């Protein structure tokens, strides 16, 4: 049903989410090893990040 | 309602692309900074990144 | 339509999914090339690919 649909792409895009966020971890660690000036990219990961997590966990609430 | 957990489940899809596109920079910088052979792997961003675009702007005018 | 609109997120989501393996893809050739630490890394990435990729499957048979 629609309902049930609705419900397996949310948890789609919490999975996505999980695997997104490992891979930012992954280029942080690379990163560490050595541009320096990463202070805007981390601040639009965190902006982009807080963001996804308060949609998510408002579909959340809206099933 | 069905109508608003919609628009919010793309709205989650939007705001993950922009993280997405963020790790692909981060990625580039970190090659920049030595395989080479990337020219494959360019053409498949810039091909599924067109894509989700198009998908996006269409599911934007789906609602 | 919400029927529509629905085949379109479940569209996109693969789409990103696609991307998102590349930028792992690519994190790893990153890698290779120097933490050797990557174990859990890999299980984790390994575990929510299969999870993404059968939930994905499961939302195309809800169709």
């Amino acid at each position: 049903g629609i309902v049930q649909q609705q419900n397996n792409l949310l948890r789609a895009i919490e999975a996505q989410q999980h695997l997104l966020q490992l891979t930012v971890w992954g280029i942080k660690q690379l990163q560490a090893r050595s541009r320096g000036g990463w202070m805007e990219w981390d601040r639009e990961i965190n902006n982009y990040t807080s963001l996804i997590h308060s949609l998510i966990e408002e579909s959340q609430n809206l099933q």
